[PDB]
């Protein structure tokens, strides 16, 4: 639909700043399609990731930060807001000590900072999904 | 110190979810320094409250809920596993039956779901502490 996928937006991000995705999966829950979302430290994709959140829809999602182009702890979660064939809306806001992620206006997942939230220069969303709304506060 | 005060944080919880604090309070216990979590029904704080926890540091700890703007049957409890002068950890843990409140590591009250905790949808930790991590499992 509207915007590119992948999609790339230079950002900047601190305590307070909000991140809003409305989008919808390519395919139903049952082919296993991907969501992932990237804040990146440098316009170029191989950049460094402070936060990395990737969905299978319908499985699981999996949290992470890549430092110095190494993957570090991954973190697993089962929770599965999202629903099989519908639009989604997702929200990631910036707290004093973690990132909040909102599915649909529910808590559903958080990330400790790793790196301080300023080290953030670029978000990447992509995989497989069209995208109808990106949005940074500033 | 580190987090905000009075502390608020969207929140989910069911089953096996765990609520973790770390904190001090702002006045020796001479003084009656109060400590306050509350489980809230909507971002709102005028919302109805499934589980409400209120320390008086030194003297006792009171229960309730707050159900279409009115608090309901008042639990007490003269418990105080809390330490003059230190910080504390507490974690609140999501049972099947009941609200488990760990103080510093030892089970120290407990309060049976009176409305199921799928309701929450948001955290308030507030009253006379400085609080250094707020932590929801999901």
């Amino acid at each position: 639909s509207l915007l590119p996928v992948p999609y790339t937006e230079a950002a900047s991000l601190s305590t307070g700043s909000t991140v809003t995705i409305k989008g919808r999966p390519l395919a139903a829950f049952l082919n296993e399609p991907y969501l992932q979302v990237d804040f990146h430290t440098e316009m170029k994709e191989e950049s460094d990731i402070v936060f990395h959140f990737q969905v299978c829809f319908g499985r699981r999602v999996v949290m992470n930060s890549r430092e110095y182009g190494a993957w570090k702890q991954q973190v697993e979660s089962k929770n599965m807001p999202f629903q099989d064939g519908q639009e989604f809306e997702l929200s990631i806001s910036v707290l004093p000590d973690k990132y909040q992620v909102m599915v649909n206006g529910q808590s559903s997942y958080t990330f400790d900072h790793r790196i301080k939230p300023e080290a953030v220069k670029m978000v990447q969303v992509w995989r497989d999904i069209s995208l109808t709304k990106f949005n940074v506060s500033y």
